[PDB]
């Protein structure tokens, strides 16, 4: 395909010259399928985000990881335990209220600029359900939070009776226990890019959220109209600080190689029970 | 006009019937077109409010007055000195920030029912500045008062220092005396009516406040979004109780003839200069 082989010949030709070793902290970008770790200044990373946004518009398997680190966009995490199959409504009044009441910790944490200022929720859903087993991810990616900070947002919003509800009403059965509590810390997927193993989430509603200091209690959440304008792997990169609808503001501070080879292999692998092996490994 | 002949055929041959004396507080609609004043019950107020609304939606000249009398909705006059012939920009934020404070004084004349309550607050601006005088209308139709309650209410609003900041960041150069104080007692146009002299107020933005006895901190103002499904005519009158999105929240309680034909008289007795005569009266 044109824009993998694009891809390949900007990281291989031209980004390889940003190559991280392995536990550095420069690292801002993984490449889980080549198993390669990159610091990408911002022109770099643009680049990069171009290729992958057209990568992903064609369907291509992506598995890159962005870095959150000590001062970046707010991605929260949740790993959802269903009362049936069916892919939850999830409709916008629902995400439109979880959006606020996400806000109202981000405000209760004090970090907030003062003044006039525009941040962009997107809710990416897992594709279907798989065993009762679903997830979302919120992407606050403008929102420049302290790691510290993101952990305490983070804490608060699990003991959050307004989003136990609406959860509930979705279908959650884990409403307590469903917001991973390391969403802070973990390396965050690319808009396209899944685990070898998964699907990639899909974009499925994004809102713009207006806070002034001046006038507190006027919250204003309205849908994103024109998401599909933009390069949304870009828009959604928490790391970000270039994208065009999402514009920054600044808060106070593995080896797989499945290869389409031999994956029935590893599929059969499974229904044998021989999990010991002395006289049989 | 199709419209405007229904109206005509509705007034003439149905509601005929209800016509009032002049200074009858039975009588709750003025047409002041027609000179005519009714008493219509719920029913045929309705019917009224549909064939108004037709017209409305269709530019039709109305110069229709519903009387406030004893129990009605709030409605703020606001007659507005400008720095400017520019329409002040009144966006949402500010808006918002007056319907606080006016609730503000609301809930401190003691009134309000216990329990959760929706009000709807609705802003009509005058069309364009002229000589630098501007004007909008607050309607608070659902929330019925007590007059005497609503006199109160006026005269704390009068006095309110951010609703006088919120006005002079606007351009307004009597924001101490811009209000109305009999906005309690005078006849209120009804949605899409205006003096003869005058265009009819547009609907800007309208706004949902919920307010909770047991929750008294949490005070929301969300914009109404789907304003143009409503009978608006309907919806925005102090004296309806049978509106789809305004339902009621209780609180604890001439020139005769004037058809032109000889008041042309009344038009060219102005020009002469003849105002006092001594052997000429």
């Amino acid at each position: 395909l044109a824009e993998v082989q694009a891809l390949e010949t900007l990281l291989t030709r031209e980004l390889s010259v940003f190559l991280t070793e392995p536990g550095s902290k420069k690292t801002n970008i993984i490449n889980r399928i080549t198993g390669k770790t990159y610091a990408l200044p911002s022109t770099e990373l643009l680049r990069l985000y171009e290729h992958l946004e057209q990568c992903r518009k064609q369907g291509a398997l992506m598995y890159f990881l962005e870095r959150q680190g000590t001062y970046s966009g707010l991605m929260l995490d949740y790993d959802l335990k269903l009362n049936t199959n069916a892919v939850p409504p999830l409709e916008p009044p629902a995400l439109s209220r979880l959006c606020h009441r996400i806000f109202v910790h981000i405000k209760n944490s004090s970090v907030l600029p003062e003044g006039s200022h525009k941040i962009h929720f997107f809710f990416t859903l897992k594709p279907e359900v798989v065993q009762g087993k679903y997830g979302f991810h919120v992407l606050i990616p403008g929102l420049k939070l302290a790691a510290s900070t993101k952990k305490s947002i983070i804490g608060s919003l699990q003991h959050d009776a307004t989003v136990q509800k609406i959860l509930h009403e979705q279908g959650v059965t884990n409403p307590e226990s469903c917001l991973d509590p390391h969403s802070a810390s973990v390396p965050s997927l690319l808009y396209g890019s899944s685990k070898l193993n998964h699907k990639p989430y899909q974009l499925k509603t994004g809102f713009e959220l207006v806070f002034d200091s001046s006038d507190p209690d006027y919250i204003p959440i309205h849908q994103i109209k024109n998401l599909e304008s933009y390069n949304l792997v870009s828009e959604l990169s928490l790391t970000n600080e270039q994208g065009s609808l999402v514009r920054p503001v600044y808060c106070a501070a593995m080896l797989h190689d499945p290869e389409a080879r031999y994956l029935h292999k590893i599929l059969n692998l499974l229904p044998p029970e021989y999990y010991v092996e002395y006289p049989l490994w």
